[PDB]
């Protein structure tokens, strides 16, 4: 496999094109990584969560990493790693349009992880992309 | 609204055996770093090979890691496992040769797909958890 690093613009294309990543957070040196659906816009990754461990850990330590990848041709692939900052988006009017937009894109996907009983109680947030790197195998 | 439940530890081992790709997260000074990784699960441990580089350097400094694995279910369903783990680097010694040889026999073709020394290592599973979602 030719493996090479991706340009900044190639990294953006991978993030833009995909909807699922793995999000890692940490507490006291211990990482924690889970899958997450996101929507890319404006050098942020937007997402919804129910309350829980990852939200608690990111509230206390907003340093995160996100990994996103896709297939190419044959055994080919492209992968991006984002080093980021968690920013919670409280349910206030200044974030309502962001919330409405994100929810409309993620609403369907949210039906694929959100536990049923037996975007109101949801935590809406974004990951600000501070550093980004990419790799491709041909 | 998915039907979601927690898996037993036994159910988690079955997911780990049935899959060969995970995401490995390590950390340095509070900053996580997550990359894809091919692994072979065996007894208390995930085994993998790597070239020298950032993840290996970070794990040498801080052995605390997390590994996430998932697979599809019926329809929109899925199962996911998260391992809270401790990195242990494995020199090429007789006591680890069977572990290495077995791991390579499971992963040798896959290694072609990402590409002098290999570093051979394992992650000791300290906690494991899982989730299953059904439509
Ligand atoms: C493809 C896909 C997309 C998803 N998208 C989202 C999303 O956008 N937003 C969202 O909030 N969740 C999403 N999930 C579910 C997410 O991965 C978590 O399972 C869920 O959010 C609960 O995480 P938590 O930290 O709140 O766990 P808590 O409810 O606080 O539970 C903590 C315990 O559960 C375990 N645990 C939690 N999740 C998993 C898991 N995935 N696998 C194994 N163990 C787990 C932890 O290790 C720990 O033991 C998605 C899942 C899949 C497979
Ligand atoms: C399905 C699949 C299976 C893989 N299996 C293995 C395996 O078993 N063993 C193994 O060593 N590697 C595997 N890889 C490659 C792995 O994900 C890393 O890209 C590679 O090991 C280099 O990691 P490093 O920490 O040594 O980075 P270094 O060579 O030390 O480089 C660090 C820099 O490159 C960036 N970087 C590293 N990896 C990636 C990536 N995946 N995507 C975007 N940026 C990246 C970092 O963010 C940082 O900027 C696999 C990849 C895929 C897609
Ligand atoms: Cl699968």
């Amino acid at each position: 496999m030719l493996v090479r690093t991706l340009s900044a613009l190639e990294c953006t294309k991978v993030l833009t094109a995909n909807r699922v990543g793995r999000l890692a957070c940490a507490k006291d040196g211990q990482p924690y990584v889970v899958p997450l659906y996101y929507a890319y816009s404006d050098a942020h990754l937007y997402a919804f969560s129910m309350p829980g461990k990852k939200i608690e850990w990111m509230r206390a330590n907003p340093r995160v990493s996100v990994q996103v990848d896709e297939h190419g041709q044959g055994r080919g692939w492209k992968s991006v790693v984002v080093d980021g900052r968690y920013e919670e988006l409280p349910d206030l009017i200044g974030h309502k349009l962001q919330r409405d937009h994100a929810w409309s894109v993620l609403s369907k996907h949210t039906d694929w992880w959100e536990p049923g009983a037996l975007s109101a109680p949801h935590v809406f947030f974004r990951i600000l992309i501070e550093q980004v790197s990419g790799r491709e195998a041909s």
